């Protein structure tokens, strides 16, 4: 086991990964815009809060702001690409608006292909360092019957992992339950 | 896709599932303890801060309010049954400080057997419904030098991942670039 002091920004800060990647979606007026976050987690059961960490650079931090509303949507190895697309442009220079989507409750929109979605009311943002949570409660939930198990969670396999630079990969078939 | 309106707590909150947990480590004097945390998150590239949300109830929460430092280690596969041990029983009722560690560098607990860990010196604590957000800022860094590929990342099939409530799983080693 090799150790260093930290000096500054890791030479890579891949150590707690593969994580799952939330795709962030939010609309002001018509313009809705994709994001995906790999930096999200859950922060509390009750009431339910799940934050995403977002870079102000992204044109979603600005648009998170304005909408106050967004949502987190969980999707299958299968749509890779697309989310990988969504990860590698900008709603600066693309309308990614185009990918195939449809409206929450809440208005907020949702990548088509999801075993999984949130609607998100902003409750806070919090600065730290470089990147700015974004702390949302969940006010309404979508699921895709037949991909998901009985406790909530993604048939096994099914779930896309990213694990840093460019790198995804799924889970395997095999559980273990001690 | 079904969906419904929120109206407390979810059934299952796992639909953001499988990810890595965290062991954290944390030492308050001669006392010792360790805890995992699948709720964790980087939070920062520059500097270098990571976050582990977790809850009052847990007799990790005291001991970091008073070390002000801990560890997150991240450990394969191997070692699903001693992880969840260490999830199972609170230090309260056994010493957890019992399971094979060395002290890092500025002397918080490190899990043996980790291919990675960090030393973190607590920053922040924020509360988010019921749990609370741990921010740490990364001033140490542990490998298991090859267990790890090139770029930092630990190499394919190697991760426990973690699907909720008792199950665990492992990445499939086929990974895509697109
Ligand atoms: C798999 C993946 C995960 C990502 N996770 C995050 C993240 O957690 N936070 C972030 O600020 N950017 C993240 N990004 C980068 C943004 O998705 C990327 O900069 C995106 O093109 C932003 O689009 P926008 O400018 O339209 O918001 C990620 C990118 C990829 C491909
Ligand atoms: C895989 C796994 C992940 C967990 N993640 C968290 C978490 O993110 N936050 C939390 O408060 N508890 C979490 N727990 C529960 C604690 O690890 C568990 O309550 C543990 O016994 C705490 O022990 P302590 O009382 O010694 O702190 C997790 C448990 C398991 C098995
Ligand atoms: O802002 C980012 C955070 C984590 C990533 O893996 C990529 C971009
Ligand atoms: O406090 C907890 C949070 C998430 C879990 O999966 C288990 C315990």
């Amino acid at each position: 086991m090799r150790s260093y002091r930290a000096q500054g920004p890791l030479p890579g800060f891949y150590h707690y990964y593969p994580g799952v990647p939330a795709v962030v979606g939010v609309r002001v007026e018509e313009r809705v815009n994709f994001c995906p976050a790999v930096w999200n987690t859950g922060l509390s059961a009750d009431p339910p809060l799940f934050g995403v960490s977002i870079s102000p650079k992204r044109f979603t931090h600005g648009l998170l702001l304005k909408a106050r509303r967004f949502s987190a949507s969980f999707h299958p190895f299968g749509q890779k690409d697309l989310v990988h697309w969504l990860g590698s442009h900008s709603g600066r220079e693309v309308d990614k608006g185009q990918a195939p989507h449809f409206l929450g409750h809440t208005g907020v929109p949702i990548l088509e292909g999801a075993y999984a979605a949130y609607e998100l009311e902003l409750l806070e943002v919090h600065t730290f360092g470089d990147h700015d949570l974004f702390v949302g409660r969940v006010v309404a939930v979508w699921e895709e019957e037949g991909l998901l198990d009985e406790k909530g969670r993604p048939k096994p396999g099914l779930a896309l992992l990213y694990y840093g630079k460019g790198l995804y990969g799924r889970p395997a078939e095999e559980t273990f339950a001690p």
